[PDB]
């Protein structure tokens, strides 16, 4: 025994048992156990998972689709008020139909009878709710071998996997006692928002919370009800308003979040993404290292060692996408373990130059010997130069395993947003109150000066982002 | 068992060795023996959230407003002065913002003008954004001769107890950071906070899309349309206020639904952001504070550990009705029915079909004879055209160190309504022709009605009805 | 103390054990001794934890534009018109059409009627915005190796890029990165604040304020720009109007960079520290976890190890607090001396506050040279609802405590409510009996005092400045 362990309850902490701190952190780390009868225990596989749940609220009203909806023939103000309340769509949600009524002269029925300007709900597109921050999983995987073979296997998880948090793994037993945290960023989950239908896969889908948020704000917040206005008023006609104003928000609203919005959205098929049947995003990469206690009991005079295989990196291939001002782009490496044994190796971008600034943390991989890995990194570009839209640079990669390291250079090429559209025209009055007039040249990034007006003359558009110089109700006459 | 020395503490010189503990709701005592019954324990831990606020010029006053009429003024510039002057600033660039008409004045001729604005009557809040918030921990730690507890510590990373370095008789405890279990925080991103001496401790917790939407509404032109449209005769000043200028400056400073936020309790014992202390006491524990104890036991001073351990027996179970869009909750009571202390990891090990595990493990410290209870967040999807109920059932696991409980709990998921029953809907088929479709009893489908002719368009009728009708609306035109 | 096995290092084939240090501001230092001396001690000298940030677009994210007028006449038809709009004009709602009303006027040349045109074109692209994501967490921590009185070798450890790595060797000691643990503080939240793109600004780009943007998007694409065109169209506003006052306030509001009060990632005070555009790295003032490390020490076969830890002696010299204005934290900090002979581990912190006052912050953990002195600074917020004072003072006690003896002493701190009102300004509300009455906001700006009640068929109605008046019981230009 190293540490002594008592118990009144337990015989197997009473029975010469010692604890053993272990750290799940991908190393080639094996517990070797001796009674003789060579045992040993290591850590293989591991995982990072965060689950997701969703949050409804009155707030957070349905998105539905409008039709309108007109009758006449009604004979008193009261009449028309009474019908609004009842049969028309209720858009400020106080419990009454919402709508506008117009009076018209009648001689059947004098003085006057009355229409009525509604909407009538079609159809809900989708129940929206929140997306609630989600709880970090991990899965460690443990292996006993007897020999070369692995007689038995338990894995451990603060989730529903595995056997839980502590288990048995032959005559030892393993304890988690919390995570150590690598620095990984987590996916932003109050930019996007849950839409429930059965039409979407799962039963809900990811959307984008500021299109939801502006179709509430145009249906709730009286913009739909200014359209019936409108309606009446001879502005609108009604086909015009259902065709072409009043669901355009909510049908741009349903569309499923761009893969550039939010990392819970995959772009390309492998990526991972938030599964709406499991509620679950398999993180790519790993978010913390738990850590363990193992309580090996190997009798009497009983001891562990600890082996530790190495191996030798070697970087096969390098490659980048092109980086976009405004979006992280990736560096990657594809790098093979030439040693002969196991090993670890930690990736990373050690330096990039003027331009491109490194937006990733490192990553840290176990290797069998002969095996090869990829690693990606993402790198973010930015500049103000005025002569270039496409910038090229280097970045270095680097791979440290626990002996040896490998290391090359990696060209990367940066896009910068451009400042105008080509040929597109600008004006600008200067502090001698006289317009001035701009072309945007070829390169998206600059304007070139064209000519300043007269005093009496101004800088009119003419269409198509043209603009010139000179010295508007014919309807209104 | 490691030498310590310093030149400028006799504590550090002596006979010191440094152990790692970690308050982690285990049964471990460490057994103190100079060369004599000591022991020190963690007892008690407790997570707490400490939040802040921060205002900014963007996040404008909650105010409500009147109309304001005058007339008399002789010329447009008095107007355009009397607004500038007198009138509410509603884009806040320093002037009051009005409409003015003018009017036939034989008195003053040509003419007299009117003015049309608002006044501020009451600020209702003043708002501010809720900060991400410090995790503080509390740990307790005893000193105990034979079975009694002679010296306690509290050590936290916050105000509460001696802080992170603390005495313990004849011991030194110091913090060396938290371990992570994965669980969630509160989102502060979709609350606001609403300060006020009308509110309990001056401030409440608000939803932060109903203020967008009123400061959207008065600032962003809205009001002002209201102006306009009064100016107009589209509607009176009495309409104006009583229904339509106020309404989302009353809505915004509702308080936030628990639905919305845990830092709003639904519950009376349930927990939430004290707003006059600023602090959210979480339910649950969010890290493992790790701790080093100095012990100086002499020159021949040694350590043991004693392990309690205890049974696990579920004594019941329950759960809640789970709606789709909201994660509902199975929960178990666990006594521990052995003659020691335990250490009980509570969780989900799994669920069948359609419900989806979405929290992480509890462990708690149960005392031997005493009992716990567990609970757990589940969510519920579906996509079934055929029931709006689907039962379904999850499995409770409680793990002790030495032995395990088990038990299935039945679970009822309830799906969202696709549609209000006898509601109608209308759409075009792809031989440019108008159907109509009736909403099932079960609120989940559409069956089809009808289709109307090409000469004819499905047209709303009121209450949710369409009919076909020719096609072939302004009487007061 | 633990045997090591490996057939492919012999690093690791020797006898060398494995030695778990946390680089947690502490005096620790790793003695080696050889044998059983040649003194080698391995101690963490500089640590820092900083936040790297990027940005993702979208195309919900749409470019912050100014606008013009556009308007034309002599179209033939209303067929023309309409396809003039859709070619040549701005597209407002992003529908892929140009946006715009016409109208038909009398034509004798070409009966029965013309048209016009009344529509939007882009000015000028202020910015192209895009969202801030979530940071990385970077640490670094600098090792050194001294023989005698003299460092002879350093390493710097990081899960980024600088330094390293997570692995290194320091002369014939190996260290490894094991993980950090967590210190509790906070992260700058980037959900309130966007990203806007453009050469115009430093680096490139600019921080932005969220729901400027958010404004500036409702506005342009919602409808209420459109409306601005119908307007134009009925005569309500002029061409001029509209550009100057009313179509690119919201562009030009969004594109103006975030208050400081708004976000941590804008600096309020030159020296503070803020989310650099041209790195994209926030340098947290404090440090967010302790790195932990696994040493392998190889000192031979009798080789073994030592802890020195240095302790020192905490004197609090000076202390400062802020007004706290309710609604936004304020700070209290002390300066700290190390008056002892040794090198010290100070944890500070506040440990109490008075009534109304409540500490928002952690404790803070520095090393303290001996003769060295360091600064404290903790978040108190300040609530009341007191009607009789604006301005509540109070005291919070600052504690600071080393390893061996600690300090401690009381702050002075002032605390100003938000006004509930404007003193002078007037309130009308109705009563039990529906009959209005008016009240006026006292001197302190708490309270309202009742001033009159109008009279069953008056009212109380708004006279301008914020005063009301009864009147009895709106149209001339009707
Ligand atoms: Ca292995
Ligand atoms: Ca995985
Ligand atoms: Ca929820
Ligand atoms: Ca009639
Ligand atoms: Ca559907
Ligand atoms: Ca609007
Ligand atoms: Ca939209
Ligand atoms: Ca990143
Ligand atoms: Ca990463
Ligand atoms: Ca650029
Ligand atoms: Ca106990
Ligand atoms: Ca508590
Ligand atoms: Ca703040
Ligand atoms: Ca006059
Ligand atoms: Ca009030
Ligand atoms: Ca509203
Ligand atoms: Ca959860
Ligand atoms: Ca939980
Ligand atoms: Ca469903
Ligand atoms: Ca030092
Ligand atoms: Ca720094
Ligand atoms: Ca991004
Ligand atoms: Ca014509
Ligand atoms: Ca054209
Ligand atoms: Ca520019
Ligand atoms: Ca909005
Ligand atoms: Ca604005
Ligand atoms: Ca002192
Ligand atoms: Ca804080
Ligand atoms: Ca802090
Ligand atoms: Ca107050
Ligand atoms: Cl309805
Ligand atoms: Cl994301
Ligand atoms: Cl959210
Ligand atoms: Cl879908
Ligand atoms: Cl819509
Ligand atoms: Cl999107
Ligand atoms: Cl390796
Ligand atoms: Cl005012
Ligand atoms: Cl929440
Ligand atoms: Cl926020
Ligand atoms: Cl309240
Ligand atoms: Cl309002
Ligand atoms: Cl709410
Ligand atoms: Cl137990
Ligand atoms: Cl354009
Ligand atoms: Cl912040
Ligand atoms: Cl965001
Ligand atoms: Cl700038
Ligand atoms: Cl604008
Ligand atoms: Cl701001
Ligand atoms: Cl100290
Ligand atoms: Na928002
Ligand atoms: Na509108
Ligand atoms: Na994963
Ligand atoms: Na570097
Ligand atoms: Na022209
Ligand atoms: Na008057
Ligand atoms: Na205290
Ligand atoms: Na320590
Ligand atoms: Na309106
Ligand atoms: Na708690
Ligand atoms: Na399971
Ligand atoms: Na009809
Ligand atoms: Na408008
Ligand atoms: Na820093």
């Amino acid at each position: 025994d190293s540490i002594t362990y008592n118990s009144g309850t337990s015989e197997f902490f009473d029975g010469d048992v010692f604890a053993i701190e272990v750290t799940a952190d991908q190393s080639t780390d094996e517990i070797d156990i001796y009674l003789n009868q060579d045992l040993s225990i290591e850590f293989t596989h591991q995982d990072s998972k965060l689950k997701y749940s969703t949050s409804t609220s009155d707030e957070l009203r349905d998105i539905v689709t409008l039709t309108t909806y007109y009758e006449d023939g009604f004979d008193t103000e009261q009449d028309a008020i009474d019908a609004i309340k009842s049969d028309c769509y209720d858009l400020n949600q106080n419990g009454n139909g919402s709508g506008r009524y117009s009076r018209y002269y009648s001689v059947t029925s004098p003085v006057y009878d009355y229409e009525i300007y509604c909407f009538q709900k079609n159809e809900k597109l989708a129940t929206p709710a929140y997306i609630d921050n989600p709880d970090e999983i991990f899965t460690a995987k443990a292996e006993l071998q007897a020999g070369d073979k692995t007689i038995q296997s338990a894995t451990l998880s603060n989730g529903d996997a595995g056997d839980g948090t502590v288990t048995d793994l032959g005559d030892s037993k393993i304890s988690w006692n919390g995570n150590l945290d690598l620095g990984a960023s987590e996916p932003e989950n109050s930019r996007v928002i849950a839409l429930y239908s059965n039409d979407f896969e799962n039963g809900w889908r990811i959307g984008n919370k500021q299109s939801y948020e502006d179709y509430k704000t145009f249906i709730g917040g009286g913009d739909a009800y200014d359209l019936l206005i409108d309606w009446q008023d001879g502005t609108y006609t009604a086909s015009e308003v259902e065709d072409e104003l009043v669901n355009t928000d909510a049908n741009q609203a349903v569309e499923e979040a761009s893969s550039s919005t939010t990392d819970l959205v995959n772009a390309k098929v492998k990526d991972s993404s938030l599964d709406t049947g499991s509620f679950v995003y398999d993180t790519p990469e790993l978010l913390s290292y738990p850590s363990f206690t193992v309580y090996v009991d190997a009798g009497e005079n009983g001891y562990i060692e600890v082996t530790k295989p190495t191996g030798d990196p070697d970087i096969i291939s390098t490659s980048s996408t092109e980086i976009k001002e405004g979006d992280e782009g990736t560096v990657c490496a594809t790098v093979e373990n030439v040693g002969d044994g196991e090993g670890e190796f930690s990736g990373r971008l050690s330096s990039c130059g003027e331009g491109f600034s490194i937006v990733d943390d490192q990553n840290t991989k176990n290797v069998g010997a002969g095996e090869s890995v990829t690693y990606s990194f993402d790198v973010a570009f930015s500049s103000v130069s005025s002569e270039s839209k496409e910038i090229s640079g280097s970045c270095t990669f680097e791979v440290n395993g626990v002996e040896s390291s490998d290391s090359t250079s990696v060209s990367v090429t940066g896009i910068q947003q451009s400042e105008c559209n080509p040929g597109d025209q600008r004006r600008e009055k200067n502090e001698n109150d006289r317009w001035e007039i701009y072309t945007c040249q070829d390169n998206g990034l600059t304007y070139e000066y064209d000519v300043t007006c007269a005093e009496d003359e101004k800088a009119v558009a003419q269409g198509d982002n043209q603009f010139s110089c000179e010295k508007e109700h014919h309807h209104h006459h």
